[PDB]
């Protein structure tokens, strides 16, 4: 009985059955009427239907008296760092991100890159839209284009000390998104020498979606990190605001020790800050936290959750082990730039590998990786976990699904809303056989 492409934090849908031109215009003018005054930032990512959505989304807005800074091409950051550096209304990015081809959608931020959620004036959005029968008007503003990223890359190129950095050979892999662009706007200013794999931007997706969980996408920036030597391989999905990590032997990092090691990067030029972080994998998180100085913040997981709880707790740094990581530098918003920035400095500073660096948390807090299970009930599943372990009597948290703690290991367990799917994750203290046989044992109590 509702929109289908408005869900929690953005817009998604396929081309053009739940999202096209008409809803895309309809949206501007509804943008129009939830924002406060001033222009609105538009961008787009390299999706073959994005330009169209977004000149439909700017015709709306500017039939309703809104100017419109059109930045072109981007990713999803640079939507919050213009909206925020332009003192702007609000922002939309076009983008689809990492789903296939056939699917596009929304990310919409009010002033100062604070996201619109459903909570905060998405669904009324959405409301008006589904009501708006009225006809086109016509354009009562301007559009200017706004392609400089200078301003963008002065602030990338802030987070590090470029005296201190040696001349790694990285290998990056943009999967024909957008992050090519901005290596190469930054590769004048570094010493590093870059080893680019499926490099322009091509929204035909020749080599594969810009999703670098799916294997094959692993494998190529695996073989081109072994094959040419590189200290480390980077890739990003379609909009890159997310990034993620391959090691100098091929080896894919698991984004949960990110959040450590990005922590007490941070924690080493701002001390004693807090870190705010999310409740499926936490234990390695608090230690390297607290021993670089630092105090550690608790939060729901989801960008709209995080943002919030970093601006009011004024935190420096948040993570997710999903590959979302916040600045409050940057607005307290996502980038897919600056953590490979840090981890580039860290490495050049410390005169340690990336493989050392993390394979020493890996050891200490074995986890199992996100696991995902359909089940019939999620009510009755949950209940059958939690009766199986209630003899244990481990500590309850429920800040973001269930959380159990047993001492020696834990587990979070999160369902989602939209259908019955549970979320499973498991870590031990730097045991691996109790990891597996607890990670086996809920995975069977989940399906039975
Ligand atoms: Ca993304």
């Amino acid at each position: 009985m509702t929109l289908p492409a408005f869900k929690a934090y953005d817009i998604r849908g396929r081309v053009p059955d739940e999202l096209n031109e008409d809803l895309a215009r309809r949206i501007g003018v509804a943008l129009a009427a939830q924002l406060d005054q001033g222009p609105v930032v538009l961008g787009h990512d390299v999706r073959l239907a994005s330009p169209a959505l977004q000149e439909a989304l700017s015709a709306g807005l500017r039939a309703s008296g809104r100017d419109v800074i059109d930045i072109g091409l981007c990713g999803t950051e640079e939507v919050y760092f213009q909206t925020d550096y332009l003192k702007a209304a609000g922002g939309v990015m076009v983008t689809a991100s990492h789903n296939p081809m056939d699917y596009n959608g929304m990310k919409l931020v009010r002033e100062q890159a604070r996201p619109i959620s459903s909570d905060t004036g998405l669904f009324a959005i959405r409301d008006t839209v589904a009501a708006d029968t009225a006809a086109p008007g016509e354009p009562t503003a301007s559009e200017q284009s706004r392609t400089d990223k200078t301003a963008y890359l002065e602030h990338l190129l802030s987070y590090v000390d470029r005296s201190t950095l040696k001349p790694l050979k990285l290998v990056v892999n943009a999967g024909n998104g957008g992050a090519g662009l901005i290596v190469d706007l930054l590769a004048p200013h570094l010493p590093f020498e870059f080893v680019r794999v499926f490099h322009e931007p091509d929204g035909n997706f020749p080599n594969g979606i810009p999703n670098p969980l799916l294997p094959e996408n692993r494998d190529a920036t695996a073989k081109a990190v072994k094959d040419n030597g590189a200290d480390f391989g980077i890739a990003w999905d379609g909009d890159f605001d997310r990034c993620f990590f391959f090691d100098h032997t091929g080896r894919f990092i698991e984004g949960y020790y990110l959040v450590g090691l990005l922590a007490q990067a941070i924690l080493a030029k701002q001390p004693g800050g807090k870190v705010v972080h999310d409740p499926r994998l936490t234990w390695n998180t608090v230690e390297q936290v607290e021993e670089a100085g630092g105090i550690p913040v608790l939060c729901k997981s989801g960008h709209a959750f995080i943002k919030e709880k970093m601006r009011s707790e004024n935190a420096v740094y948040g993570g997710e082990m999903s590959a979302h990581h916040y600045f409050r530098e940057f607005a307290y918003a996502d980038s897919g730039m600056i953590p490979w920035l840090l981890i580039a400095e860290l490495v050049s500073q410390s005169g340690r590998s990336l493989a050392d660096l993390v394979e020493a948390r890996m050891q200490k807090f074995p986890c199992s990786g996100e696991i995902n299970f359909k089940v019939a009930d999620a009510k009755a599943s949950v209940a059958r976990v939690m009766e199986h372990y209630a003899s244990l009597s481990p500590e309850l948290d429920y800040t973001d699904g269930i959380s159990a703690d047993f001492g020696q290991w834990r587990f979070n367990l999160r369902s989602s809303n939209t259908e019955p799917l549970l979320r499973l994750n498991v870590e031990t203290r730097g045991d691996a056989a109790l990891l597996e046989t607890r990670t086996q044992e809920i995975s069977n109590l989940l399906r039975g």
